């Protein structure tokens, strides 16, 4: 179709910035997902990126672990307007804290993720993450305004934890990705997941690189303008702040039997997405967010999904609920810098994709 060559043609584009490769699943109203490559899953092998390849879908991860909450809410054994000094009665402020202020992004829990080593072998705990992000990040009072927080992510695992008696990943396997036929999608801090399938990421030695939001550290020096950022990171540091590992097909089927309402119950669902206050991410399209759920505005289009970034794998999903669209668009090019093309130029074959479906439309 006309449609198929406008989003291939924007793919190409992208690439041809100098993006390693990228990885895309559309699913439109009416439709079948359709999947879009462009570029390498491996640059100096020079294999073709495919629907197929692995992705760490970094705090796109976020989503998943909310909706595993929420789904404890339904399952009756957790409000979310309750405090979570029920779980971590020790936890500095915990008594301010409502379960729902853990996915909302408001509750000025201190932050690990500046302050992690990104290139190490270290396995952590979710107890030591906390730790750790209390040690060396600031703590805000509830409800200060919005600021991004992974600390609020990682206590909502330790929860789904605690309730089911289990790892998270127990939970959300059995829960989101079995019954929903997600065959190619796993939970790094819990899970081995196949190495040799994953798509390589790349970190550019970019000079709009000039505010590194991580300590990269032991990089070494780069071949051909990159550094292999695959393996860098443990994802047990991210852990329920964004561990997953998938492909932009898996992450569409979640997308579209969320949104569907085959997932969460109307109440959960609505949570997720209408309860929404602004939010702010650097360098994003991020203008509000719900409990799970960011709203990433396009012109005259609006996501509803998350972004991810985790060295080398950059990554924006979402569903359009004007127009019904779902998408995953991931690519193997990152940078450090949250202004850096490399990094929030993700958005801008994502831009081009809902103006092609929109002019398709008309
Ligand atoms: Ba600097
Ligand atoms: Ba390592
Ligand atoms: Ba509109
Ligand atoms: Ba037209």
């Amino acid at each position: 179709s006309d449609l198929n060559n406008a989003i291939q043609g924007i793919l190409d584009d992208h690439v041809a910035r100098g993006v390693v490769g990228v990885s895309l699943a559309l699913c439109l109203p009416g439709e079948e997902t359709s999947l879009y490559q462009s570029g390498y899953a491996d640059k100096f092998n020079k294999m073709p990126m495919t629907g197929d390849h692995l992705f760490r879908i970094a705090s796109c991860t976020k989503s998943f672990i909310a909706t595993g909450l929420h789904l404890l809410v339904q399952d009756g054994t957790v409000d979310l307007d309750e405090p979570i000094t029920r779980w971590f009665p020790d936890l500095p402020k915990a008594a301010q804290m409502p379960v729902r202020i853990l996915l909302n992004h408001r509750s000025g829990l201190p932050d690990f993720e500046t302050s992690m080593p990104m290139i190490s072998d270290k396995s952590w705990t979710a107890q030591e993450i906390v730790d750790f992000s209390f040690r060396h990040g600031v703590q805000k009072e509830p409800w200060h305004g919005m600021e991004y927080s992974n600390t609020g992510y990682v206590l909502a695992g330790m929860i789904i934890a605690h309730e089911t008696g289990k790892p998270y990943s127990d939970h959300l396997r059995s829960r989101i990705f079995a019954p929903l036929g997600m065959k190619d999608t796993w939970v790094g801090t819990h899970e081995t997941f196949p190495i040799e399938r994953e798509a390589r990421g790349y970190m550019h030695a970019a000079a709009d690189d000039e505010n590194p939001q991580w300590d990269v550290s032991g990089a070494g020096d780069p071949v051909d303008g990159v550094w292999d950022s695959t393996e860098w990171f443990p994802l047990s540091g991210a852990n329920a702040a964004g561990d997953m590992v998938s492909t932009p097909r898996d992450i569409v089927k979640f997308l579209n039997a969320l949104f569907d309402g085959r997932i969460l119950d109307q109440k959960r669902l609505w949570e997720m997405k209408d309860n929404i206050k602004p939010a702010f991410f650097p360098g994003s399209n991020t203008v509000a967010n719900g409990h799970g759920l960011l709203l990433m505005r396009y012109g005259s289009s609006e996501l509803k999904g998350h972004l991810g970034q985790i060295p080398g794998h950059t990554s924006i999903m979402g569903r359009d609920e004007e127009t019904g669209a779902a998408l995953m668009l991931i690519q193997n090019s990152g940078a450090g810098d949250f202004e850096s093309f490399y990094l929030k130029g993700v958005n801008e074959p994502v831009d081009r994709v809902l103006e092609a479906i929109k002019n398709s439309r008309s």
